[PDB]
């Protein structure tokens, strides 16, 4: 199983196929494919969990990660059952994903809270409860409620985009932080996150 808040499975949210690869809703993909790559961690095909999985050493720590492939309103069909069957505890998880309430270039940790309207997050804390850490990645607001689909399925504008790769860059930099249990620390540096 997972050992206290030492962050132990690493999820991102987002949906699967090309066409998706590249929208703001996609964030979370983002982040774990890049973090697999830092740390050498074989990101494969897991069909048992509904998803593409990895387990791997990031800075002496057993860690796994996981891009559910259920489309984002499902996530829960691949998050849940996957940490459950590895006795991973909700306080030994980070789900990162984009967040509407947020600028493109602003990135936070959060421990706890609600879903905040994201259809995937609303997929897994009726499971898990919410008592899981997250990386909120700044995507920006549409405007209006029927605008909300159009803004996270869209492929952000090039500034846009540099300014949510340089945020996913600095988290990837505090990883080591969360495997390592230093929660409060790595709240502090990734959430004091400037792209300028
Ligand atoms: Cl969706
Ligand atoms: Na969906």
């Amino acid at each position: 199983g997972s050992h206290m808040s030492n962050i132990s499975l690493i999820v991102g949210l987002g949906n699967p196929g090309s066409e998706y690869a590249q929208t703001r809703h996609n964030a979370g993909f983002w982040f774990v494919e890049q973090l697999a790559d830092k740390y050498g961690i074989t990101l494969k095909n897991d069909p048992k969990f509904h998803g593409i999985s990895g387990r791997g050493n990031i800075e002496g720590h057993d860690v796994r990660l996981l891009l559910p492939m259920t489309y984002m309103n499902r996530s829960g069909q691949s998050v849940v059952p996957f940490s459950k069957f590895y006795q991973i505890a909700p306080e030994a998880i980070l789900i990162a994903h984009d967040e509407l309430d947020m600028n493109p270039g602003v990135i936070r940790l959060k421990t706890g809270g609600g879903h905040g309207g994201h259809n995937g997050l609303r997929d897994i804390v009726p499971h898990i409860g919410p008592n899981f850490h997250r990386l909120r990645i700044g995507i920006g607001h549409p405007g209006s409620k029927e605008r909300v689909s159009g803004h996270v399925l869209g492929k952000a504008p090039s500034n846009e985009q540099s300014l949510m790769d340089g945020a996913i860059d600095h988290a990837l930099s505090k990883v080591k932080l969360l495997v390592q249990g230093q929660v409060p620390q790595a709240m502090n540096q990734i959430n004091a996150y400037k792209p300028a």
